[PDB]
């Protein structure tokens, strides 16, 4: 598998360390529709708006099976840290329609 999860379930942003790395969720998209990350890299989404999103990587993406994030609250973040190099590409679960990628280099 390509990615570990520090923490299963969402947690404040208020504990997300200064210098992360950092994917806002918004609306109309996450900020960072394109994020470049070094190998062993651990990249940080924050749910910034009311509405709940999350990140989902079907399956075949991460290893064999999906990885569906859970769902975050407004303030709430969520991170992944990235083992191998790849490109990886997710979307919200209840948006489909918003879409991202991370690559890992
Ligand atoms: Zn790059
Ligand atoms: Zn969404």
């Amino acid at each position: 598998d390509k990615a570990t999860i520090p923490s299963e379930s969402p947690f404040a942003a208020a504990e997300v360390a200064d210098g992360a790395i950092v994917v806002d969720i918004a609306k109309m998209k996450y900020e960072t529709p394109e994020l470049h990350v070094k190998v062993g890299d651990t990249v940080t989404w924050i749910n910034r708006e009311a509405m709940p999103h999350n990140v989902h990587f079907v399956a075949g993406v991460l290893g064999e099976a999906a990885l569906k994030g859970p769902m975050m609250k407004k303030e709430q973040a969520y991170s992944l840290t990235f083992t191998e190099a790849g490109t990886y590409d997710y979307h919200c679960t209840p948006h489909p329609f918003k879409r991202g990628k991370v690559v890992v280099e």
